[PDB]
């Protein structure tokens, strides 16, 4: 595998968005995968809904603005056969009633892979897949006000790793002597938090501290 990479640069990631005051990290981590997976297939980015997410993925598992999977998400869009572009059915940061309408939909997918539970396993997807949403732990205030430079996770792999966000590559920085490797990954809390909307994770601490808890991506 290369020892960086940037699906950005190659056209694969949207504009960062707004989640707003509503639990769907979820859907805009799911929307987030499988627009770069959509765009490999056909070579178009098209901004998909996460509002047809939160308000319709309910039969798959999913709890609109009190939290879900991404996998659930990636079912429904499986079960649905289509998910409404975001344009059709834009986002309100509160759930209503299931507005899909097929006549709008842009996307589609046939199922999902879970990657296994390591780094290695992570940093190979990303390196030939394309952007894959995953969970990590945003709870700390440092990570709510953060801005710049590399994140290091306080409490390792705790068991509330519960923010679903999109990792649409890695890198390094070799300074003075250790390479200090991050993940690159794009947020849903605007542009205006982090760098640009995206934080630096830091990569490769040390085993059962990691980012590859709940990795996944779309088949198209
Ligand atoms: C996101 O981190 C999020 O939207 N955060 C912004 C509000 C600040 C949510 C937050 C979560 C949900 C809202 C209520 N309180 C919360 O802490 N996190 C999730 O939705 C979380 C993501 C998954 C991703 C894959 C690994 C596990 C975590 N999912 C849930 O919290 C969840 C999932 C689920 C499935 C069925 C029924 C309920 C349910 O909740």
């Amino acid at each position: 595998a290369p020892r960086s990479v940037d699906w950005r640069e190659k056209g694969y990631v949207t504009p960062v968005k707004n989640q707003g005051q509503c639990g769907s990290c979820w859907a805009f981590s799911a929307t987030g995968a499988l627009e770069g997976q959509m765009f490999r297939k056909t070579g178009r980015l098209i901004s998909l809904s996460e509002q047809n997410l939160v308000d319709c993925s309910g039969p798959q598992g999913n709890e609109g603005c009190n939290g879900g999977l991404m996998d659930y998400a990636f079912q429904y869009v499986q079960d649905n056969g289509g998910l409404d572009s975001e344009e059709s059915y834009p986002y309100e940061a509160t759930e209503e009633s299931c507005k899909y309408n097929p006549k709008y939909s842009v996307a589609n997918d046939t199922g999902f892979v879970d990657i296994p539970k390591q780094e290695k396993a992570l940093m190979k997807a990303v390196a030939t897949v394309g952007p894959i949403s995953v969970a990590i732990d945003a709870g700390h205030e440092s990570f709510l006000f953060y801005k710049e430079g590399i994140y290091f996770e306080p409490d390792c792999s705790s068991e509330d790793m519960d923010h679903g966000v999109l990792v649409v590559g890695y890198g390094f920085e070799s300074t003075e002597s250790d390479n200090n490797k991050y993940w690159l990954v794009k947020n849903s809390w605007g542009e205006e938090w982090g760098m640009g909307g995206y934080v630096k994770m830091a990569k490769d601490r040390r085993n059962h501290c990691g980012i590859a808890s709940a990795a996944s991506y779309p088949t198209v």
